[PDB]
């Protein structure tokens, strides 16, 4: 049995963070562990709490799982503030976790900026060089670059330029709209791949920035190529729209059994 | 889409606590929620880190997720003292969370303490009387009512003087052993049933008090009767300790997908 780790906050509604990262472990046949970053209280209508853990608690998860357990793959999600960074990295580079899916979390697809400037750069200088892939929205590559992202050329030259920062692979999601159909920029040094998605229209969008990368790490888990991971996550997350429960008041949870 | 939830700790190796009641909802097809009362460093060797977290904010992720999602039913894990306890009840009876499997989480099948007598005394007075169901193993049955647990005869009295406490029902898991068999009994207010279920003899028993109660809880959200319900978890959980992964150095993991 093949095992993928995710280090990420806690969502108490389970459309997101840690909830969501296992349910979609399960959902590929790979055993779960999770070290938690953070607790939130948390429903489709937003946060309403959230504590963060103390680095060493976040560190020393990850050192009891990865001491006693395999680790096929792994993925990183919310980080809290920058002590948790630097710990969660130092602790990657330690143990040897790869292949490690870093999901940025640093700005919310609405916009609202997730991570401090101070954590921004312990990601980039501490976390992105251990990543084998990384997977910004448009918005946080803007951030993480300094650059607008605009056109489909701006993207592409975005996401071969978020490699120099570290990460064997970029997948800059959303960098490109044509129509009701998004493009996600993969980069790698090999080149640039596009991959298409539907742009579906509804309120049940909660957790599927954390969903789409426990899919590519539960894919790499079962030692899928990464082309094929990333192609095989995105079609799981567009059923995981289409067939999802109409469950809260407002950004409802993914159908993860889709 | 059914709903449950779960109200318990955080175990990183994802053998037990929420990682397991999560695991064992989408086994289920249920939509599966967490509250967490602490966190832990753990992997198939043990506890190396228990933080506990705040009596609030373990209250906090309670309102937020039945202020806006339905619960169709609920269990109880791991509650780290008497504050967080009194925490919980009070929720629950404030929410109406029913039905309500309450897994007693205060003496470890190794015979190590889990709670302290404070915490003891708000479990039984505060919590219990909201149960539906209460999962005592037969030393946790000894320690709540004061009296040795050693015959069939005894068992089955024991599992009826837990009534008295508050419970809807009471599961005494493991109240007697035949030969290669073990026997919980099932005492409601309509009489007591036995359960028959086969010794395994491995290594892969963590998490095995967790996964059950969570079975339970998944099939009452599923609107399964509660004798039905606690017959067809005790099947899972066997088919789970026969196929189950050898993970880890100690005590191992379930096959949560069995």
């Amino acid at each position: 049995m093949r095992v993928a780790l995710t280090i990420a906050g806690s969502d108490s509604g389970g459309g997101a963070g840690v909830q969501a990262d296992l349910k979609t472990f399960s959902r590929f046949g790979v055993y779960g562990m999770s070290a938690l970053t953070l607790v939130t209280a948390q429903n489709t209508l937003g946060v309403q709490r959230v504590h963060l853990l103390p680095p060493e608690l976040v560190y020393a998860q990850i050192q009891a799982v990865a001491e006693d357990l395999p680790i096929h793959a792994a993925k990183t999600g919310a980080l809290g503030n920058a002590a948790i960074v630097e710990a969660v990295a130092e602790a990657v580079r330690r143990f040897g976790i790869r292949p490690l899916v870093v999901d940025p979390v640093m700005v919310a697809k609405s916009g609202d900026p997730l991570l401090a400037p101070e954590a921004v750069a312990a990601l980039k200088e501490r976390l992105f060089p251990l990543a084998t892939l990384i997977t910004p929205n448009r918005l946080e590559a803007e951030a993480l670059l300094g650059r607008p992202i605009r056109t489909l050329e701006e993207a592409e030259e975005a996401a071969k330029a978020l490699l120099a920062l570290g990460p064997k692979a970029v997948l800059l999601k959303g960098g490109h709209l044509e129509g009701e159909e998004a493009v996600d920029l993969l980069a790698t040094g090999e080149g640039i791949r596009r991959f298409s998605a539907p742009r579906v229209q509804t309120r049940n969008t909660h957790g599927t920035g954390c969903t789409l990368s426990a899919a590519i790490a539960a894919l790499l888990a079962l030692g899928r190529p990464l082309e094929e991971a990333v192609a095989e996550a995105k079609a799981y997350l567009t059923r995981a729209l289409e067939t999802a429960p109409s469950l809260g008041h407002g950004h409802g949870p993914l159908n993860h059994f889709a």
